[PDB]
């Protein structure tokens, strides 16, 4: 029993992570194979970052000026490419410690781990969501670019995500393991806006679902909707629309507790309608969602 | 910029996590150098459970009951001892990830990690609290027990908690490592009520001091208030009493903010006087007390 925001453990991924210096600028960058990741803008200076021409930038570097270093024993570069927003250094070691990989862009509501790291080692791992206007709301300082975001599948880390950027909103934005930014940002210290940071619908259910396993079951109530009933309901409070996919997803966890999807949605359009009352689910006074279905699924039947 | 409930990297605890079954009883031990510890009650029956005789029970059990198994991997036991509600199996192959490491027990209001383990394997890493109750908030399915709490010092894991049992209220219970522990709970399936789960005053100082560093400042009052004033309100709230020593330690971050400790009491007073008026800090509607000041620190300064 009990429900936490739980990170997958991070010990696969912090064999990965190295320190990349190029000039003045140190990031995090990702050691997979004889390659290592890192964000483009490791060749700018702060000045650059204002308006920067990545393909001129680059022709000023060769591989002796990307400075990896993996624990405190330097990799040779014997190779570097621009892959969109991302550079590939091809180093002449492959890492010993690689784990199964895939390189997946999730879509938004979807849940990974984050281990931030400084000067390619770790400081800790927390949960994320990528949020519905393509932000993440992370835990990053100056030196955490290179950060990578994962989900861990038994023994396949599958890395979602690589961190490049904060908002001057505090909120984050980086790219896939190919280079490609989520949402519409890019990697240039200019006026990005973040859109509307819309409530994962399918999310809270599936976190009323563990509530109601875990035995928090006050906010239960009496009443059914339709999803076109409830979506109306959602709109108003800026929740995500609830799809049938979405409903086909909860099925799991419906079976489990016998309540009923559209009965849920019920308890939650009251929750959204009355507020909390000063009351508490699994120790939010909000509703949570950045668990997915999967992420409850999982925590509650002790997947290793 | 951002602020998460951010775990400890797992991964030097993940190379001590193996699997211990005696007869039908499995859950995790830790192995460092040639030793495995884990909850006594490996040895019990859950009838056992009931009321547990654990000297008596331990005659019936040779060195060849306890079957350590390391990955896929089976340990030779060459020796075992209780310590107090523990288990020390000896092994005849020091374990090669051992971690520098340390054995500590915390206080109340202190934060560390969780591995959350079954059948010696990590599913999730998440970051708790010791309750002014002695218990804590965890996530522990059946096969849970013999997980770990721990903090990292760079690259000294202090191990501060053995995960043994869930009270019938869902809250969980455990040792130090050397087998005490924490409150007065005891390994045995009866009826264990918690005490009052009070709020870690000097937390959630830190965390106001962590909000007003990463821009949320809404709740900044014009007032003051003295150690007393602010203890008398401390107490109808079912707060910790707040003492110099906490002052103290909360000075480095009043240096970092300029908001003298004592006008922060003061928020913080109106913020329990009037609630959060459905407004939010760092993402949570209400007050959270489970980050230490060196938490705080550490996030706000990215220490690896
Ligand atoms: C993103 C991580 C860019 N890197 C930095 O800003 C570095 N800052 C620190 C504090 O490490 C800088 C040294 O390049
Ligand atoms: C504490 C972890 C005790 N262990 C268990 O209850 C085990 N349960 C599961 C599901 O693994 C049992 C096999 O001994």
């Amino acid at each position: 029993s009990g429900f936490r925001k739980m990170a997958f453990p991070s010990g696969k991924v912090e064999g990965c992570m190295v320190q990349v210096t190029c000039g003045t600028t140190t990031l995090n960058g990702l050691w997979l194979d004889d390659v290592v990741y890192c964000p483009r803008h490791v060749i700018c200076t702060s000045e650059d970052m204002l308006n920067p021409n990545y393909e001129d930038l680059l022709i000023r570097k060769s591989n002796h000026n990307f400075l990896v270093q993996a624990g405190n024993v330097q990799l040779r570069v014997i190779g570097h490419s621009m892959q969109n927003c991302v550079l590939k250094l091809k180093v002449d070691t492959a890492n010993p410690k690689t784990p199964k990989y895939k390189f997946v862009r999730i879509q938004p509501g979807q849940t990974f781990s984050v281990l931030a790291c400084y000067n390619g080692s770790p400081s800790g791992v927390y949960q994320c969501a990528m949020r519905p206007n393509f932000t993440i709301k992370g835990s990053f300082l100056n030196g955490s670019c290179g950060s990578v975001g994962f989900n861990i599948d038994y023994d396949c880390v599958s890395f979602c995500y690589m961190h490049h950027m904060e908002l001057p909103t505090g909120v984050h934005a980086g790219t896939d393991l190919e280079g490609n930014f989520y949402g519409p940002f890019v990697d240039r210290q200019t006026a990005q806006a973040a859109g509307t940071d819309t409530t994962i619908t399918v999310n809270v259910l599936a976190w009323l679902y563990a509530a109601v396993i875990n035995g928090d079951r006050w906010f239960l109530n009496r009443f059914t909707t339709t999803l076109n009933d409830f979506n109306l309901v959602a709109m108003k409070y800026n929740y995500e629309p609830l799809t049938q996919d979405h409903v086909d997803i909860l099925g799991p966890l419906s079976a489990q507790t016998g309540i009923a999807v559209l009965d849920m949605c019920a308890s939650l359009k009251e929750l959204l309608q009355n507020g909390m009352n000063g009351r508490t689910i699994l120790g939010s006074a909000l509703l949570e969602d950045e668990f997915t279905p999967f992420d409850v699924v999982r925590q509650c039947s002790g997947v290793t």
